[PDB]
């Protein structure tokens, strides 16, 4: 499914280049250009373990998520993937626990060690 294609296809993105978080581009952005760090971004996304339960979909509630890029508001893996979309890019995320929950995890939804996958669109960026 989506996790083993990019298990199988997809980029590591990382500088450590450890795999930690691999991406596939599925719809290239009209956008020419990457957000700078600092900028709000503004996304859509679908989040699943690696095994495919899906954990949580901003268009439940059409509500983009937004943060502050590079600030570390969230997860490692959303921090180094979405500075490489382009705006109106759909890309898929795999993403090892050091570059989301951790062996803390974030139960209910995220056990301990889980890699996780996300479906991310990057609708917008603005200025800080």
């Amino acid at each position: 499914g989506a996790p083993a294609t990019v298990t199988e296809q997809g980029e590591d993105i990382t500088s450590k280049k450890d795999r930690g978080v691999l991406k596939i581009v599925k719809r290239v952005g009209n956008g020419e250009e990457t957000p700078m760090i600092g900028d709000k971004v503004y996304v859509h996304y679908k989040g699943k373990l690696s095994n495919g339960k899906k954990f949580d979909s901003s268009h439940d509630r059409n509500e983009p998520f937004v943060f502050s890029l590079g600030k570390g508001q969230v997860i490692k893996a959303w921090d180094i993937g979405v500075a490489t979309m382009k705006k109106g890019e759909i890309c898929h995320l795999l993403c090892k626990p050091e570059y989301a929950y951790g062996s803390a995890g974030s139960l209910p939804k995220i056990p301990s060690n889980a890699t996780l996958f996300f479906e991310i669109e990057l609708l917008d960026f603005k200025g800080e």
